[PDB]
Protein backbone atom coordinates (compact mmCIF):
# COMPACT_ATOMS: atom_id res chain seq x y z
CA UNK A 1 0.00 0.00 0.00
CA UNK A 2 0.95 3.64 -0.53
CA UNK A 3 0.70 6.55 1.89
CA UNK A 4 1.80 10.03 0.87
CA UNK A 5 2.97 12.34 3.68
CA UNK A 6 3.03 16.05 2.79
CA UNK A 7 5.08 18.52 4.82
CA UNK A 8 5.05 22.31 4.76
CA UNK A 9 7.72 22.73 2.11
CA UNK A 10 6.99 24.35 -1.23
CA UNK A 11 4.99 22.12 -3.66
CA UNK A 12 7.25 23.19 -6.53
CA UNK A 13 9.89 20.92 -5.03
CA UNK A 14 7.35 18.07 -5.00
CA UNK A 15 7.83 14.92 -7.14
CA UNK A 16 5.46 14.04 -9.96
CA UNK A 17 2.35 13.05 -8.04
CA UNK A 18 -0.04 10.44 -9.40
CA UNK A 19 -2.98 10.22 -6.95
CA UNK A 20 -4.27 6.92 -8.30
CA UNK A 21 -1.21 5.30 -6.74
CA UNK A 22 -1.77 6.51 -3.19
CA UNK A 23 -4.38 5.02 -0.86
CA UNK A 24 -4.11 7.39 2.12
CA UNK A 25 -3.05 11.04 2.19
CA UNK A 26 -1.48 12.63 5.27
CA UNK A 27 -1.09 16.37 5.82
CA UNK A 28 1.65 17.69 8.09
CA UNK A 29 0.92 21.20 9.36
CA UNK A 30 0.89 23.20 6.17
CA UNK A 31 0.96 20.13 3.95
CA UNK A 32 -2.72 19.98 4.80
CA UNK A 33 -3.41 23.26 2.99
CA UNK A 34 -1.00 22.15 0.32
CA UNK A 35 -2.76 18.87 -0.33
CA UNK A 36 -6.08 20.69 -0.38
CA UNK A 37 -5.07 23.57 -2.64
CA UNK A 38 -3.63 20.86 -4.89
CA UNK A 39 -7.04 19.16 -5.23
CA UNK A 40 -5.83 16.04 -3.47
CA UNK A 41 -7.50 14.05 -0.71
CA UNK A 42 -6.75 14.74 2.97
CA UNK A 43 -7.46 11.82 5.32
CA UNK A 44 -5.14 12.55 8.24
CA UNK A 45 -3.96 15.99 9.47
CA UNK A 46 -1.09 16.12 11.95
CA UNK A 47 0.90 18.71 13.88
CA UNK A 48 0.61 21.67 16.19
CA UNK A 49 -0.56 23.78 13.24
CA UNK A 50 1.03 26.88 14.77
CA UNK A 51 2.02 27.99 11.27
CA UNK A 52 -1.57 28.52 10.12
CA UNK A 53 -4.08 31.32 10.46
CA UNK A 54 -7.23 30.54 12.43
CA UNK A 55 -9.10 30.79 9.11
CA UNK A 56 -6.71 28.19 7.67
CA UNK A 57 -6.85 25.86 10.66
CA UNK A 58 -10.64 25.84 10.51
CA UNK A 59 -10.54 25.11 6.82
CA UNK A 60 -8.26 22.18 7.58
CA UNK A 61 -10.42 21.21 10.59
CA UNK A 62 -13.58 21.01 8.42
CA UNK A 63 -12.00 18.85 5.72
CA UNK A 64 -9.60 16.23 7.10
CA UNK A 65 -11.38 13.02 8.11
CA UNK A 66 -8.98 12.84 11.05
CA UNK A 67 -7.24 15.61 12.94
CA UNK A 68 -4.49 14.74 15.34
CA UNK A 69 -3.67 17.92 17.27
CA UNK A 70 -0.35 18.07 19.09
CA UNK A 71 0.90 20.54 21.71
CA UNK A 72 3.47 23.18 20.70
CA UNK A 73 6.02 22.10 23.31
CA UNK A 74 6.76 18.41 22.77
CA UNK A 75 9.58 16.01 21.90
CA UNK A 76 8.59 14.71 18.47
CA UNK A 77 8.58 16.91 15.38
CA UNK A 78 5.15 17.03 13.71
CA UNK A 79 6.66 14.76 11.09
CA UNK A 80 7.91 12.00 13.38
CA UNK A 81 4.33 12.06 14.59
CA UNK A 82 2.59 11.84 11.22
CA UNK A 83 4.80 8.86 10.37
CA UNK A 84 4.12 7.20 13.67
CA UNK A 85 0.38 7.57 13.14
CA UNK A 86 0.26 6.63 9.45
CA UNK A 87 2.25 3.51 10.32
CA UNK A 88 -0.38 2.59 12.88
CA UNK A 89 -3.08 2.66 10.22
CA UNK A 90 -0.84 1.14 7.50
CA UNK A 91 1.96 -0.88 9.18
CA UNK A 92 3.14 -2.55 5.93
CA UNK A 93 2.66 0.41 3.63
CA UNK A 94 5.21 2.44 1.66
CA UNK A 95 5.60 5.86 3.29
CA UNK A 96 6.39 8.39 0.56
CA UNK A 97 7.48 11.58 2.38
CA UNK A 98 7.21 14.88 0.47
CA UNK A 99 7.83 18.62 0.94
CA UNK A 100 10.58 17.89 3.50
CA UNK A 101 13.50 19.36 1.51
CA UNK A 102 14.55 22.43 -0.49
CA UNK A 103 14.80 24.79 2.49
CA UNK A 104 16.29 24.47 5.98
CA UNK A 105 18.90 21.74 6.12
CA UNK A 106 18.68 20.96 9.83
CA UNK A 107 15.14 19.94 8.98
CA UNK A 108 16.18 18.00 5.89
CA UNK A 109 18.61 15.98 8.00
CA UNK A 110 15.99 15.30 10.67
CA UNK A 111 13.99 13.70 7.83
CA UNK A 112 16.93 11.91 6.23
CA UNK A 113 17.62 10.31 9.58
CA UNK A 114 14.13 9.04 10.41
CA UNK A 115 15.02 5.33 9.74
CA UNK A 116 17.74 5.71 12.37
CA UNK A 117 15.16 5.83 15.16
CA UNK A 118 14.22 2.56 16.90
CA UNK A 119 10.49 3.07 16.28
CA UNK A 120 11.09 3.36 12.52
CA UNK A 121 14.15 1.21 11.88
CA UNK A 122 11.87 -1.82 11.62
CA UNK A 123 10.31 -0.22 8.55
CA UNK A 124 13.36 1.46 7.00
CA UNK A 125 12.61 -0.43 3.80
CA UNK A 126 9.23 1.34 3.43
CA UNK A 127 10.35 4.92 4.24
CA UNK A 128 10.78 6.97 1.09
CA UNK A 129 11.92 10.67 0.79
CA UNK A 130 11.05 12.46 -2.46
CA UNK A 131 11.33 15.79 -4.31
CA UNK A 132 11.43 17.01 -7.92
CA UNK A 133 15.10 16.07 -8.25
CA UNK A 134 15.84 13.27 -5.77
CA UNK A 135 14.48 9.96 -4.68
CA UNK A 136 15.80 8.30 -1.53
CA UNK A 137 15.40 4.74 -0.26
CA UNK A 138 16.91 3.04 2.74
CA UNK A 139 18.69 -0.32 3.20
CA UNK A 140 20.23 -2.39 5.99
CA UNK A 141 23.02 -4.95 5.44
CA UNK A 142 22.14 -7.47 2.76
CA UNK A 143 22.21 -8.00 -1.00
CA UNK A 144 19.88 -6.08 -3.31
CA UNK A 145 18.95 -5.11 -6.84
CA UNK A 146 17.81 -1.54 -7.40
CA UNK A 147 15.58 -0.97 -10.38
CA UNK A 148 16.27 2.27 -12.24
CA UNK A 149 13.54 4.92 -11.95
CA UNK A 150 12.91 6.11 -15.50
CA UNK A 151 13.06 9.89 -14.98
CA UNK A 152 16.22 9.84 -12.85
CA UNK A 153 19.65 10.29 -14.44
CA UNK A 154 22.12 9.28 -11.71
CA UNK A 155 22.53 6.75 -8.94
CA UNK A 156 24.26 7.12 -5.57
CA UNK A 157 25.17 4.99 -2.59
CA UNK A 158 25.33 7.24 0.43
CA UNK A 159 26.61 5.44 3.51
CA UNK A 160 24.96 7.28 6.41
CA UNK A 161 27.30 5.31 8.66
CA UNK A 162 30.57 3.40 8.45
CA UNK A 163 29.80 0.53 6.09
CA UNK A 164 31.49 -2.88 5.86
CA UNK A 165 32.37 -4.88 2.77
CA UNK A 166 30.44 -2.92 0.15
CA UNK A 167 30.29 -4.29 -3.40
CA UNK A 168 28.50 -2.64 -6.32
CA UNK A 169 27.78 -4.26 -9.70
CA UNK A 170 25.78 -3.51 -12.84
CA UNK A 171 26.44 0.22 -12.76
CA UNK A 172 28.83 2.58 -14.50
CA UNK A 173 31.11 2.55 -11.43
CA UNK A 174 32.08 -0.25 -9.05
CA UNK A 175 33.42 -1.11 -5.62
CA UNK A 176 34.35 -4.61 -4.56
CA UNK A 177 34.48 -5.50 -0.87
CA UNK A 178 35.04 -1.83 -0.03
CA UNK A 179 35.29 -0.66 3.52
CA UNK A 180 33.60 2.72 4.20
CA UNK A 181 35.08 3.88 7.54
CA UNK A 182 33.13 7.15 7.91
CA UNK A 183 30.06 8.47 6.10
CA UNK A 184 30.89 8.61 2.39
CA UNK A 185 28.65 9.47 -0.54
CA UNK A 186 29.60 7.57 -3.69
CA UNK A 187 27.72 10.15 -5.60
CA UNK A 188 27.53 10.18 -9.36
CA UNK A 189 27.10 6.63 -10.53
CA UNK A 190 24.87 5.81 -13.50
CA UNK A 191 22.74 2.83 -14.42
CA UNK A 192 24.00 0.46 -17.11
CA UNK A 193 20.88 -1.62 -17.91
CA UNK A 194 17.63 -0.91 -16.11
CA UNK A 195 18.90 -2.25 -12.77
CA UNK A 196 21.99 -2.25 -10.54
CA UNK A 197 22.80 -4.18 -7.39
CA UNK A 198 24.90 -4.05 -4.24
CA UNK A 199 25.67 -5.92 -1.04
CA UNK A 200 27.14 -4.94 2.35
CA UNK A 201 27.68 -6.51 5.76
CA UNK A 202 27.21 -3.57 8.18
CA UNK A 203 25.76 -0.05 8.58
CA UNK A 204 23.08 1.88 6.71
CA UNK A 205 22.94 3.21 3.21
CA UNK A 206 20.64 5.67 1.59
CA UNK A 207 20.24 4.87 -2.08
CA UNK A 208 19.60 8.12 -3.91
CA UNK A 209 18.57 8.26 -7.51
CA UNK A 210 18.49 11.82 -8.85
CA UNK A 211 18.62 14.10 -11.87
CA UNK A 212 19.60 17.64 -12.75
CA UNK A 213 17.86 21.00 -12.67
CA UNK B 1 42.55 34.64 6.40
CA UNK B 2 39.39 33.73 4.56
CA UNK B 3 38.91 31.99 1.24
CA UNK B 4 35.68 31.97 -0.75
CA UNK B 5 34.72 29.04 -3.06
CA UNK B 6 31.91 29.13 -5.65
CA UNK B 7 30.12 26.04 -6.98
CA UNK B 8 27.71 26.24 -9.89
CA UNK B 9 24.57 26.84 -7.89
CA UNK B 10 22.21 29.63 -8.79
CA UNK B 11 23.66 32.83 -7.20
CA UNK B 12 20.09 33.68 -6.16
CA UNK B 13 20.62 31.27 -3.26
CA UNK B 14 23.93 32.75 -2.25
CA UNK B 15 24.41 34.12 1.22
CA UNK B 16 24.93 37.84 1.40
CA UNK B 17 28.62 38.14 0.62
CA UNK B 18 31.14 40.84 1.63
CA UNK B 19 34.29 40.58 -0.62
CA UNK B 20 36.64 42.67 1.56
CA UNK B 21 36.40 39.73 3.93
CA UNK B 22 37.94 37.27 1.45
CA UNK B 23 41.64 37.18 0.50
CA UNK B 24 41.27 34.67 -2.34
CA UNK B 25 38.40 33.79 -4.68
CA UNK B 26 37.92 30.26 -6.03
CA UNK B 27 35.61 29.30 -8.88
CA UNK B 28 34.38 25.75 -9.28
CA UNK B 29 33.27 24.79 -12.78
CA UNK B 30 30.29 26.96 -13.65
CA UNK B 31 30.82 28.91 -10.42
CA UNK B 32 33.76 30.53 -12.22
CA UNK B 33 31.30 32.37 -14.50
CA UNK B 34 29.02 33.30 -11.59
CA UNK B 35 31.91 35.11 -9.91
CA UNK B 36 32.80 37.12 -13.04
CA UNK B 37 29.23 38.00 -13.94
CA UNK B 38 29.04 39.38 -10.40
CA UNK B 39 32.05 41.59 -11.02
CA UNK B 40 34.05 39.67 -8.38
CA UNK B 41 37.61 38.29 -8.64
CA UNK B 42 38.56 34.82 -9.92
CA UNK B 43 41.97 33.77 -8.78
CA UNK B 44 41.63 29.97 -8.90
CA UNK B 45 39.48 28.04 -11.42
CA UNK B 46 38.79 24.33 -10.73
CA UNK B 47 36.88 21.51 -12.37
CA UNK B 48 36.59 19.60 -15.62
CA UNK B 49 34.50 22.42 -16.97
CA UNK B 50 32.31 20.06 -18.99
CA UNK B 51 29.32 22.14 -18.06
CA UNK B 52 30.94 25.10 -19.92
CA UNK B 53 30.81 26.08 -23.60
CA UNK B 54 34.07 26.29 -25.54
CA UNK B 55 33.62 30.06 -25.51
CA UNK B 56 32.85 30.37 -21.79
CA UNK B 57 35.86 28.21 -20.94
CA UNK B 58 38.07 30.46 -23.08
CA UNK B 59 36.88 33.41 -21.02
CA UNK B 60 37.56 31.59 -17.74
CA UNK B 61 41.05 30.77 -18.95
CA UNK B 62 42.11 34.36 -19.77
CA UNK B 63 40.56 35.77 -16.61
CA UNK B 64 41.54 33.35 -13.81
CA UNK B 65 45.11 33.54 -12.57
CA UNK B 66 45.46 29.85 -11.74
CA UNK B 67 43.69 27.22 -13.81
CA UNK B 68 43.22 23.70 -12.50
CA UNK B 69 41.51 21.73 -15.26
CA UNK B 70 40.91 18.11 -14.22
CA UNK B 71 39.56 14.93 -15.96
CA UNK B 72 35.75 14.54 -16.14
CA UNK B 73 36.49 11.00 -14.95
CA UNK B 74 37.76 11.14 -11.38
CA UNK B 75 36.95 9.93 -7.86
CA UNK B 76 36.81 13.50 -6.55
CA UNK B 77 33.99 15.91 -7.20
CA UNK B 78 35.07 19.31 -8.58
CA UNK B 79 34.36 20.71 -5.11
CA UNK B 80 36.48 18.10 -3.32
CA UNK B 81 39.33 18.96 -5.66
CA UNK B 82 39.00 22.75 -5.36
CA UNK B 83 38.90 22.55 -1.56
CA UNK B 84 42.16 20.58 -1.34
CA UNK B 85 43.93 22.85 -3.85
CA UNK B 86 42.80 25.97 -2.01
CA UNK B 87 43.83 24.61 1.38
CA UNK B 88 47.14 23.72 -0.26
CA UNK B 89 47.63 27.43 -0.93
CA UNK B 90 46.03 28.74 2.29
CA UNK B 91 46.33 25.97 4.82
CA UNK B 92 45.01 28.00 7.76
CA UNK B 93 42.30 29.97 6.06
CA UNK B 94 38.61 29.63 6.77
CA UNK B 95 37.02 28.02 3.70
CA UNK B 96 33.56 29.27 2.83
CA UNK B 97 31.76 27.25 0.21
CA UNK B 98 28.80 28.85 -1.48
CA UNK B 99 26.73 27.83 -4.51
CA UNK B 100 26.71 24.18 -3.51
CA UNK B 101 22.94 24.45 -4.02
CA UNK B 102 22.35 22.53 -7.27
CA UNK B 103 19.67 20.40 -5.55
CA UNK B 104 21.19 16.91 -5.85
CA UNK B 105 21.18 15.20 -2.49
CA UNK B 106 24.10 12.86 -3.18
CA UNK B 107 26.12 16.03 -3.71
CA UNK B 108 24.54 17.69 -0.73
CA UNK B 109 25.79 14.78 1.48
CA UNK B 110 29.03 14.61 -0.51
CA UNK B 111 29.61 18.16 0.73
CA UNK B 112 28.21 17.77 4.26
CA UNK B 113 30.64 14.93 5.08
CA UNK B 114 33.75 16.77 3.85
CA UNK B 115 35.36 17.10 7.36
CA UNK B 116 35.14 13.29 7.64
CA UNK B 117 37.77 12.83 4.95
CA UNK B 118 41.22 12.20 6.40
CA UNK B 119 42.57 15.01 4.17
CA UNK B 120 40.11 17.54 5.67
CA UNK B 121 39.72 16.27 9.21
CA UNK B 122 42.69 18.38 10.39
CA UNK B 123 40.81 21.47 9.29
CA UNK B 124 37.11 20.81 10.13
CA UNK B 125 37.07 23.95 12.22
CA UNK B 126 38.05 25.77 9.01
CA UNK B 127 35.28 24.58 6.68
CA UNK B 128 31.98 26.45 6.20
CA UNK B 129 29.10 25.90 3.77
CA UNK B 130 26.51 28.60 3.19
CA UNK B 131 23.15 29.18 1.57
CA UNK B 132 20.76 32.04 1.32
CA UNK B 133 19.01 30.09 4.13
CA UNK B 134 21.75 28.05 5.76
CA UNK B 135 25.11 28.32 7.41
CA UNK B 136 27.05 25.26 8.47
CA UNK B 137 30.03 24.87 10.83
CA UNK B 138 31.78 21.68 11.95
CA UNK B 139 32.92 20.64 15.42
CA UNK B 140 34.94 17.82 16.90
CA UNK B 141 34.58 17.04 20.64
CA UNK B 142 35.21 20.07 22.81
CA UNK B 143 33.48 22.97 24.53
CA UNK B 144 32.34 25.89 22.39
CA UNK B 145 30.64 29.25 22.08
CA UNK B 146 28.43 29.68 19.04
CA UNK B 147 28.01 33.35 18.12
CA UNK B 148 24.65 34.08 16.53
CA UNK B 149 24.55 35.15 12.89
CA UNK B 150 22.54 38.39 12.75
CA UNK B 151 20.28 37.39 9.81
CA UNK B 152 19.42 33.90 11.14
CA UNK B 153 16.47 32.69 13.27
CA UNK B 154 17.23 29.05 14.07
CA UNK B 155 19.99 26.98 15.66
CA UNK B 156 20.59 23.27 15.16
CA UNK B 157 22.86 20.57 16.47
CA UNK B 158 23.07 17.96 13.76
CA UNK B 159 24.99 14.95 15.03
CA UNK B 160 26.58 13.36 11.99
CA UNK B 161 27.63 10.39 14.07
CA UNK B 162 26.57 8.91 17.37
CA UNK B 163 27.59 11.64 19.87
CA UNK B 164 28.41 11.22 23.58
CA UNK B 165 27.74 13.46 26.61
CA UNK B 166 26.13 16.29 24.68
CA UNK B 167 25.49 19.28 26.96
CA UNK B 168 24.08 22.40 25.40
CA UNK B 169 23.21 25.73 27.09
CA UNK B 170 22.10 29.31 26.44
CA UNK B 171 19.63 27.95 23.87
CA UNK B 172 15.82 28.02 23.90
CA UNK B 173 16.03 24.24 24.32
CA UNK B 174 18.57 22.23 26.22
CA UNK B 175 20.21 18.86 26.32
CA UNK B 176 22.37 17.90 29.21
CA UNK B 177 24.84 15.00 29.37
CA UNK B 178 22.87 13.56 26.44
CA UNK B 179 23.95 10.37 24.73
CA UNK B 180 22.99 10.37 21.05
CA UNK B 181 23.07 6.72 19.86
CA UNK B 182 22.88 7.44 16.12
CA UNK B 183 22.68 10.40 13.71
CA UNK B 184 20.16 12.91 15.14
CA UNK B 185 19.21 16.40 14.00
CA UNK B 186 18.24 18.63 16.89
CA UNK B 187 16.81 21.34 14.68
CA UNK B 188 14.67 24.45 15.17
CA UNK B 189 16.43 25.43 18.37
CA UNK B 190 16.75 29.21 19.02
CA UNK B 191 19.22 31.67 20.50
CA UNK B 192 18.13 33.42 23.67
CA UNK B 193 21.28 35.58 23.80
CA UNK B 194 23.75 36.56 21.09
CA UNK B 195 25.65 33.35 21.71
CA UNK B 196 24.89 29.79 22.66
CA UNK B 197 27.22 27.16 24.07
CA UNK B 198 27.63 23.37 23.96
CA UNK B 199 30.08 20.53 24.56
CA UNK B 200 30.59 16.82 23.89
CA UNK B 201 33.21 14.08 24.21
CA UNK B 202 32.88 12.00 21.05
CA UNK B 203 31.61 12.18 17.49
CA UNK B 204 31.09 15.04 15.11
CA UNK B 205 28.48 17.74 14.99
CA UNK B 206 27.45 20.17 12.33
CA UNK B 207 26.18 23.31 13.94
CA UNK B 208 23.61 24.80 11.56
CA UNK B 209 22.03 28.27 11.61
CA UNK B 210 19.08 28.84 9.30
CA UNK B 211 16.02 31.01 8.55
CA UNK B 212 12.75 30.88 6.61
CA UNK B 213 11.96 31.67 2.96
C1 LIG C 1 32.28 3.92 -6.12
C2 LIG C 1 32.07 4.87 -7.31
N1 LIG C 1 30.80 5.63 -7.20
C3 LIG C 1 30.57 6.57 -8.29
C4 LIG C 1 31.74 7.54 -8.50
C5 LIG C 1 31.48 8.56 -9.65
N2 LIG C 1 32.48 9.67 -9.65
C6 LIG C 1 33.01 10.08 -8.34
S1 LIG C 1 32.56 11.82 -8.10
C7 LIG C 1 31.95 12.12 -9.80
C8 LIG C 1 32.35 13.44 -10.46
C9 LIG C 1 31.25 14.51 -10.32
O1 LIG C 1 31.88 15.77 -10.13
P1 LIG C 1 31.20 17.20 -10.30
O2 LIG C 1 29.70 16.75 -10.09
O3 LIG C 1 31.62 18.09 -11.39
O4 LIG C 1 31.44 18.27 -9.15
P2 LIG C 1 30.56 19.39 -8.45
O5 LIG C 1 30.93 20.71 -9.24
O6 LIG C 1 29.10 19.26 -8.50
O7 LIG C 1 31.31 19.76 -7.11
C10 LIG C 1 32.24 10.84 -10.60
C11 LIG C 1 31.15 10.56 -11.63
C12 LIG C 1 33.01 6.66 -8.80
N3 LIG C 1 34.22 7.47 -9.00
N4 LIG C 1 33.21 5.72 -7.68
MG1 LIG D 1 -2.02 0.94 -5.82
MG1 LIG E 1 5.15 23.46 13.79
MG1 LIG F 1 -3.77 27.10 13.93
MG1 LIG G 1 31.55 18.91 -13.72
MG1 LIG H 1 41.54 10.24 -8.54
MG1 LIG I 1 28.81 20.30 31.19
MG1 LIG J 1 30.27 18.05 28.11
Amino acid sequence: SRVLLVAGGNPSDWPTIEPATYDYFVGIDRGCLHLLEADLPLQLAVGDFDSLSREEYHFVQETTETLIQAPAEKDDTDTQLALQEALQRFPQAEMTIIGATGGRIDHLLANLWLPFEPRFQGVLRQIRLCDRQNSIQYYAPGSYIVPKEPDKEYLAYCCLTPVENLTLRRSKYLLTNQDVPYPTSYASNEFIEEAAAFSFDAGMIAVIQSKDK
